[PDB]
This record gives C-alpha cells, structure tokens and sequence, in this order.
C-alpha cells in the first residue's frame, strides 16, 4: 500500500489512581469509594503494565509497516517525551520498554519536574491567557446553549450516574434534603465554568464536571482490574458507553471547545505537526530530534488529545473503550507516502486498547488481539477514503489555521 514515513503518537499516560478525592466525590454516594495501590494522580503498576502492551503493539506495528527495523532503535528512531509528572514519565518509560524491551532507551521530559511544561499546559505555564469572556461564550457556543441544558441533554446518563452512587442514600443528597431539594443529582448543583482572574486556569463544577471524574474513575477502576468496579452497579457496554458520556461530554466542553483547545493545544499540535514532517527548527519544534526521527511519542493527558481534538475537528468514538481519551489511548499521527506517485498524506488514528484489554492486561500483537486503530476525520482535510487520509499539505495547512499563534513555544 503506502509507505509508513513517521509517527507521532500524541498518548495519553496509562492507568493512574484517581487525581483528586474531593469531599463532593465522597459525599454523592453512602458507599465506600475503593482505594488505589499508589497515591493520587500516579501510573499504577498495572498501569505500566499495560503502556507496556500497548508499546508493544506499537512495535509489532510500526515493525510490520517496516518503519522501525527489527532490533532495538536508538534515541535517533524513536523519541518519547513526557510530561512532568510521575504518570506521563512512567507512561512514556512503559512505551519505550513495550516497544523496545532490552534497548535501553529512556523517556525525556523537562528537567524541572516543579514546573508546569508550556508543551503539554501552556495556558497553566501562562504562555497565553483564556478571556473569561470567550471561554463561557465559545462553551456555550459548543453546548449550543448555556450549561442548564446538560441536566436535560444528559438526563439519562445524570440519573444512571446517580443510580450507581446511589446517591438517593448519599450525604449529599440528605444535605439536600435538609435544604428543601431534590435529590435530583442532574441538578445537584449547577454546572458552573470559572476562568481564574489571570487566565490560566478553566474549571468546570457541577454534576458535569462530578460525573466526568467518577465515569472516569469507574472506568479506572475496571481498567485497574479492581474486583469491585462502581460497587458492582455499573455492567453492559451501552451502561457504560452512556455513563462515559458524561465524560466524553464534559472533554468535548472543556477541551475540545476550539477556543480553549486552540489555547491549550497549540504547543502541542506544533510538535507533532513539525515532528512528523521531521522540520526539526520550525516553530514549535522543540525537541532533539534526530534526522532519523521515525517515531515521536508524547507522553500526555486526555486533555491534551481533546484540545488536540478540538483544534483539528476531530471526533471519534472507540468500539468497546467508552472513554474517547482513553488510559493508555494515543492519538497516532501517520505521515503516509504513496510509493506509485510520492503523494504524502497525514493519517490520525486514536490507538487505544479496549475495556477487556485494558481490564484482562491481554497482550496485544497484529494478527490475535490488535490494540483499537480507529481513523480519525480532520475538519477541511480529504478525509480520502477508509482511513481518512489528508494530504500532507492540506495537513500542514490545517494545523496553521488551527493553532493560536499567542500560544506558541
């Protein structure tokens, strides 16, 4: 067919124990949330674990597409930078040990593990500032209405949530009822958006924002291989596809609103287009990377993809993983080219490993049991054929529509 070029793998880090266990998280459910083998926000062993399937994968792929020879690659042929923290770094190790076991090579980062990196949160570093403003408006722009219309656009989803907390029994719900309210948990509160006064911080409260983080610590849980996954109160594929969608939801709003995609997501969209094209000191290029360069991992967060997503007018949704950005899930750049014409042409995949493969650790290769490679569509691309192809021009022109040059590196 054609001829595999370069690869950026934009990953999200693999199975972490929930970031945060706010006092709202504990208090919607009368149940014992189960608790996590490594402290907050850290790659999990089996977490690990899995990156390193999943790098596996990768390299029978890659080594199928003949892009990577067998052997071990250097720092020249594959490149990962991660993030600061301890999650993404261990992520981007996992990768490197799944892809090349034996060759030594050592996940990079920047040095300063105190700071924020511009590359994966610029507007946090305060490269550039999100208007209080715009961002409510282009939230609301992107919902097609003001938040009150999430307790009605996900009023199933709101209430399943609700029924796996048990929330009619929880602390919460008695504190609304103390207060003359329902119990209603669509409604437990509002969904508020707060731009903190400099800009550099978007947060979202509310049954919204709630549902996105215990969708997503279920889905942990269950990806963790934990024996008891939202209380035995969440099973069945669509349960969880609708669960899930109040995640999805709240990325889409808070991520993916181009807006504040364009803002977080600049700096990286600038590396894995100069990285793939392998434009070594173009704006945006920031790493050392060789002239060799054939794969360039970044080891970042579901964020990450969803602005990345938001930029490009990406959506997707993944046969059995209901998390768009899924643990371990990397958005795959392919630079194509057609040997028959030299026509290049970029390819966005999301590489993710399903719920079962996440949950049973199941090794993944090309011909048994393949990590999800699921095409993804670019907004004003060619989208040409099966796997979505753009023009590699026409790729190039995109992301220099896309980016937001105040949020350059």
């Amino acid at each position: 067919g054609y001829t595999l070029e370069r690869v950026v793998i934009l990953s999200r880090h693999g199975v972490r124990s929930p970031t945060k266990q706010t006092q709202l998280m504990n208090d919607v459910t009368p149940d014992t949330w189960p608790q996590w083998p490594v402290a907050a926000g850290e790659l999990t062993p089996r977490g690990a674990q899995l990156v390193t399937l999943m790098g596996g994968f990768y390299g029978d792929y890659f080594r199928s597409q003949g892009l990577l020879a067998a052997g071990c690659p250097t720092d020249a042929d594959i490149y990962a930078q991660a993030d600061v923290d301890q999650r993404t770094r261990l992520t981007g190790q996992a990768f490197l040990d799944g892809i090349a076991p034996g060759c030594g090579l050592k996940v990079h980062y920047q040095a300063d593990l105190k700071k924020v990196d511009p590359l994966f949160h610029p507007v946090d570093a305060g490269v550039c500032k999100l208007d209080s403003t715009q961002t409510h408006k282009a939230v609301e722009e992107r919902l097609g209405g003001p938040l009150s219309e999430l307790s009605k656009r996900y009023a199933k989803p709101f209430a399943q949530m609700g029924e796996i907390l048990n929330f009619a029994a929880s602390p919460y719900c008695k504190s609304l009822q103390q207060q003359g309210k329902t119990c209603d948990f669509a409604n437990f509160a509002a969904n508020k958006i707060t731009v903190n006064k400099p800009g550099t911080k978007v947060s979202l409260s509310g049954p919204l924002a709630l549902s996105s983080t215990l969708g997503e610590i279920f889905l942990l849980q269950n990806s963790q291989a934990m024996p008891d996954v939202a209380w035995h109160r969440l099973t069945g594929e669509d349960n969880w596809i609708s669960l899930l969608s109040l995640h999805n939801a709240q990325f889409d709003l808070m991520a993916k609103t181009p807006y504040i995609a364009r803002h977080k997501g600049t700096p990286l969209l600038q590396q894995i287009e100069t990285a793939l094209v392998l434009q070594r000191d173009a704006q945006g290029q920031t790493l050392p990377l060789s002239p060799q360069t054939k794969i360039l991992f970044l080891g970042g967060h579901d964020t990450n993809i969803a602005n990345i997503a938001g930029m490009l007018g990406l959506n997707w949704q993944l046969p059995q993983q209901p998390d768009n950005t899924p643990p371990g899930g990397g958005l795959v750049f392919e630079l194509w080219q057609n040997p028959d014409n030299h026509q290049r042409y970029v390819a966005v995949k999301l590489f993710y490993q399903t719920m079962g493969q996440l949950r049973n650790a199941e090794k993944l290769d090309l011909k048994n049991n393949p990590a999800g490679r699921v095409p993804v569509a670019i907004d004003g691309c060619e989208n040409s054929g099966d796997d979505k192809l753009c023009q590699l021009d026409t790729f190039q022109k995109k992301v220099a529509q896309a980016i937001e040059p105040a949020c350059h590196i």
